[PDB]
């Protein structure tokens, strides 16, 4: 199926992110008790735990709606904190690591 397929394709890309030495702050929705005012300041948060029901829900229909969600995860992490905090750092390796697997799968909208 093209839809299988997309879910497949999908499933392996986010399952390769979060095996990733660099993924460890981004597993779990923030923790309050680490971050007491995240929640303030971060509108739209979104992490792996997140996605990977989301896509067990069939949300990811599109590499669009995939892609939004994930670049989401970085960029409240380079807004929330300086780029030299290791949670910076760990998004810009994860995230070279995401795009080559995107290009790696051929995945396309
Ligand atoms: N003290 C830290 C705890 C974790 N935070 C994050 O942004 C991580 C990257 C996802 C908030 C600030």
């Amino acid at each position: 199926r093209d839809p299988d397929q997309l879910y497949s394709t999908l499933k392996s890309i986010l399952q390769q992110v979060k095996s990733h030495q660099s993924a460890w702050p981004f597993m779990e929705p923030v923790k309050r008790t680490e971050a007491p005012g995240y929640y303030e300041v971060i509108r739209f948060p979104m992490d792996l735990k997140t996605m990977s029901e989301r896509l067990k829900n069939r949300y990811y229909v599109s590499k669009k709606l995939f892609m939004a969600d994930l670049q989401r995860v970085f960029t409240n992490c380079k807004e929330y904190n300086p780029p030299e905090s290791e949670y910076y750092k760990c998004a810009n390796i994860l995230e070279k690591f995401f795009f080559s697997k995107i290009k790696e799968a051929g995945l396309i909208d």
